[PDB]
């Protein structure tokens, strides 16, 4: 199931209008409080007008609207199930602006929701752009509009949430498809559940920021239910998805061809493991006792060139285990892994003990000391986040999490870890005064300016329960060693939520739940627009444009020359991200040293060390004097 975020508005005095309505299936049948009566567009009768079809509601007075629900006909007939759709709000009834929510609802008879940030409005319009099975009709048994207890305008300067993207699945895992700019998402064998899976199948969905279209695809060719997986983008530009519901499987997603390809089985069956792309484009993984058995699961490594996994039994998981009260089942999960120099992988947590993993020979592991600071030794931080916001300087920001996977209080702990050479114990200090809000199951992304956006989570980890939620995201600004609260959102994003950086410089945050009949499934995402995209007016700022790039594929140590439509102050490369269960081992940021050629022509060198400039796809962002980023230019980095 799912749920509205607001309270149902009384429909007593509502006036409604439809684009068409069969007799017996009048427009007002959608607001009569009877689940057995529904509005239905023209059929047979006045023919079969194809969608879009439109439901417009005049609520007579201004409401602080924060959602709608749509109950499909309940008579066993699928005709008119709304697929693609948009929700508009209005204060006058003629000026509708842009949708507050849009996307696609799953093809079934369950109540569908559009949950979105509160906005005062008197009119609400639902546009059914397509029918879920591609037929001409739209039908609705009951439509409801929901309200918040109050409205508060977003504070100027603190970003903006919206719109909502409605989805057919709970996006518990996600990745950007770097060649197409689409967001790829997946759940499990079902749109809303993983339990009872027979394995072998994954429901996926994608959203295209350029068209606003949400599509779906069932993946069976890889014989892999990809819930609870490792995820890495390898050096050959493919997303390596490992284990989970099918604990020994590897599936490969190729962005260029938009296809899934079977990969080799891993040597050890795993679930909830982290994997990390390495300096040579290979992928390392370790731990993962959520599935495939509970025992010591030491490292192994994937080669995109030979298409094999090779066990690294001496890359021992033991030193990275947390002291989780549930034992090994949890304690080897979700390692904070980062590919680093010379095939090494740094493990920054969640265990108090940090470690170097080495991938030569049959592998090795070396203590990198305890995550700590003058405030003391950091405790285990399961489902804390870790983000490498300046790979050139080896800077990792870690934050949040709890000593145990669940039933454990999260903390505000945050550290800056500074990597040097593999095998040296990195310096660690506390980050500012820590998070504003203690959170676990939160998610995070590094933004083009090197700040880290941190969102969602709850104060006490209770999977599938929307309790103690944190609605106010925070951004860490490294140059200031300061966290800043941003404008809060209205949708709980706890266990099984994701965030990713979009090519346009906005953040895509979604998911949460995946518990079947629970009411805590969130079939959606929202966009967060950082303040760097807004002018002091409150309007979207003019963005510098990259009018020319010398090349779209570059070797590490290689030069790129660009032209812009205006003077550039700073530039960064942000490696494309992948996300699930708080883990994102693919994102990282390289601040770029620009040479000004004059005439708004600039050049820069990609770092020569592929442990820093991990091979794969990266976004190039340029920022003007005002600090406004361009949209990303996609660059492939190779060795
Ligand atoms: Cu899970
Ligand atoms: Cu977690
Ligand atoms: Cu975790």
């Amino acid at each position: 199931a799912s749920a509205p975020i607001g309270s149902a508005i009384s429909r007593n005095n509502w006036a409604v209008t439809c684009d068409s309505a069969q007799s017996g299936n009048e427009c007002n049948k959608a607001i009569d409080g009877n689940k057995d009566t529904f509005w239905h567009t023209f059929y047979g009768a006045n023919g079969d007008p194809k969608p879009p079809h439109t439901y417009t509601i005049d609520m007579k007075t201004t409401q602080n609207v924060n959602g709608l629900s749509m109950l499909p006909r309940q008579d066993g007939n699928q005709n008119g199930w709304i697929g693609r759709h948009e929700v508009y709000l209005s204060s006058d009834g003629t000026n509708w602006g842009s949708p507050v929510a849009s996307g696609s609802w799953f093809a079934d008879s369950t109540t569908k929701y559009s949950n979105f940030e509160t906005r005062p409005a008197r009119y609400v319009r639902l546009v059914a752009i397509t029918e879920a099975n591609g037929q001409p009709w739209t039908s609705i048994a009951e439509i409801n509009v929901f309200q918040a207890s109050s409205y508060t305008a977003p504070q100027p300067g603190l970003g903006r949430w919206g719109p909502t993207i409605d989805l057919p699945i709970v996006p518990a895992a996600a990745a950007i498809e770097p060649t197409s700019g689409r967001v790829l998402m997946w759940s499990s064998y079902r749109n809303d559940a993983f339990g009872g899976s027979p394995g072998g199948i994954t429901l996926t969905s994608s959203w295209d920021p350029s068209t606003g279209i949400v599509s779906d695809r069932t993946v069976t060719v890889t014989k892999h239910d990809m819930f609870c997986p490792g995820i890495s983008m390898d050096g050959n530009g493919q997303i390596v998805v490992t284990g989970g519901n099918d604990a020994k499987k590897t599936s490969l997603y190729d962005s260029s061809s938009d296809s899934w390809i079977p990969g080799p089985d891993m040597q050890v069956a795993r679930g909830y493991q982290s994997s990390a792309t390495m300096s040579d484009g290979r992928v390392f993984t370790i731990g993962g006792s959520w599935s495939g058995g509970v025992f010591e699961k030491n490292g192994e490594v994937y080669s995109p060139s030979s298409k094999t996994w090779t066990s690294l039994p001496n890359a021992k998981v033991n030193p990275m285990l947390t002291a989780d009260k549930q034992g090994l089942y949890r304690s080897d999960n979700h390692a904070w892994l980062f590919g680093w120099k010379k095939g090494s992988v740094f493990q920054a947590g969640p265990s108090t003990a940090m470690n170097w993993y080495y991938t030569s020979g049959s592998g090795d592991v070396k203590s990198a000391g305890k995550r700590q600071s003058n405030r003391g030794v950091a405790p285990d931080a399961m489902c804390g986040n870790a983000v490498m916001y300046d790979a050139v300087k080896g800077k990792i920001l870690t934050f949040g999490g709890s000593p145990d996977y669940q039933d454990s209080d999260a903390t505000t702990n945050a550290h800056i870890i500074t990597l040097g050479e593999p095998g040296t114990s990195p310096n660690t200090v506390f980050a500012s005064n820590g998070l504003y809000f203690a959170r676990t199951f939160h998610t995070s992304v590094v933004l083009p300016d090197g700040s880290t956006f941190i969102t969602g989570g709850q104060r006490r980890g209770i999977p599938f329960e929307d309790s103690t939620p944190v609605f106010t995201p925070e951004i860490y600004v490294p140059e200031q060693d300061t966290f800043y609260k941003q404008n809060p959102n209205s949708i709980v994003r706890v266990y099984h939520s994701i965030s990713l950086l979009l090519p346009d410089g906005r953040v895509f945050n979604g998911g949460g739940g995946l518990c079947g009949d629970c009411t805590t499934n969130h079939f959606d995402a929202q966009i967060f627009t950082p303040n760097y995209l807004y002018n002091s007016n409150g309007n979207l700022a003019t963005r510098p444009k990259i009018t020319r790039t010398s090349t779209q594929s570059v070797k590490v140590g290689g030069r790129i020359t660009i032209s812009t439509d205006s003077s550039i102050s700073k530039a960064s490369l942000i490696r494309y991200g992948t996300a699930t269960h708080t883990v994102n081992t693919d994102q990282r940021r390289i601040p770029l040293t620009l040479t000004n050629n004059g005439g708004n022509s600039y050049s820069f060198q990609v770092p020569s060390d592929s442990g820093v400039a991990l091979p794969g796809y990266w976004m190039l962002f340029v920022m003007n004097s005002a600090g406004v980023p361009s949209v990303a230019s996609t660059i492939r980095v190779t060795q």
